[PDB]
């Protein structure tokens, strides 16, 4: 079982990191998750996350395969706090990266349909918690500006047409849908 | 939730399916789950099957996880008989068919990877039921033959040193290296022509 959780959304370069280092102070009362990009940048030796952004065609499908892994792992990770905050999701892994990787070509159809298959069994199984996701919305340029400033080994090549994508699906997903009753999304402005 | 379950084992034409039709009879007090196969052929519409053996550096490793997915669905279906027979499992996937990918090089460092770091989280979450596994053994000559006049539109590539990969890992797997804590072995000569 897992306590009232929250899922920090946003786009590459909305604030997510800087905003939950706040919450930091408070990690007695509060079970905090953020990204585990070190477990991406070093599974048993190799930085998944260095080659997808190198060789997306390539290694596209096994970081999003771990990504998934990982992300499964915090939703479930046991806890004795009352309150779960996580730095993004099994959902804007499925809703965002991984249909944007499906639209640029990145993921070749026979690759998408594995994951997707992957992400039915966690759901139809594995159920996860989630109560609130704050969405910090941001406009691709400002989030552009963010990747910039923050010299980020793996970022150093995003170019913003794909933080424009990014954008719009998380857009489409928890903007321009009626959300169910079981969660509640709360919009901030970024910028 | 799971009864005494038995694996069968051994290398591609083997006489798997053959022998697994001789417990058809059997069906109303056992649960007998084939190979996904088919399911690996049509993934909502991909021959993932296909594609794998068509491109193995690029397809072996979406094919041997969905093989996981499949195979861990089987291992924790529903049933309600008194002993469950399956034809293959997550172990036989892990330990031979990936095993082989990475030797002949197939899969690179971090998708072998990826697929080990599923393995473990996957029997660190749920625990799958194995009582007994049967092995057909044969040679990889003998079994290079079934598979020729099987005729598979899929396997049609498959060399015999292919084969003899797998058999050398089956081998390590249910014989050589194994150890007490052993899910029982039977080991059976599958070389015979039907039994
Ligand atoms: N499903 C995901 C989740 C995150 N990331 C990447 C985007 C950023 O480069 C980094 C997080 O800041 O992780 C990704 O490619 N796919
Ligand atoms: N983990 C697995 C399981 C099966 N197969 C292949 C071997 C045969 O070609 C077919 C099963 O009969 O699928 C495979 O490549 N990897």
């Amino acid at each position: 079982t897992q306590p009232f959780t929250v899922l920090i959304e946003g786009n590459i370069g909305s604030g997510k990191t800087t905003y939950l280092n706040h919450f930091e102070k408070y990690k007695n009362d509060i079970c905090l998750l953020t990204e585990p990009v070190e477990k991406w940048r070093n599974v048993n030796g190799v930085n998944l996350l260095e080659l997808m952004y190198k060789d997306p065609k390539k290694w596209a499908m096994p970081f999003q395969s771990y990504v998934t892994l990982t992300m499964l792992q915090s939703h479930t990770a046991p806890t004795n706090k009352k309150l779960k905050i996580m730095e993004r999701s099994i959902f804007s892994a499925r809703y965002c990266f991984v249909e944007n990787m499906r639209r640029n070509g990145s993921l070749e159809q026979g690759m998408y349909n594995t994951l997707e298959e992957w992400y039915k069994f966690i759901e139809e199984s594995i159920h996860v918690q989630a109560d609130l996701i704050i969405y910090l919305r941001t406009s691709p340029e400002v989030a552009y500006e963010r990747i910039r400033q923050r010299a980020r080994s793996e970022e150093s090549c995003v170019p913003l047409k794909y933080l424009q994508e990014l954008h719009e699906l998380h857009e489409d997903w928890l903007i321009h849908q009626r959300r169910p009753q079981s969660c509640k999304v709360l919009v901030l402005d970024a910028d």
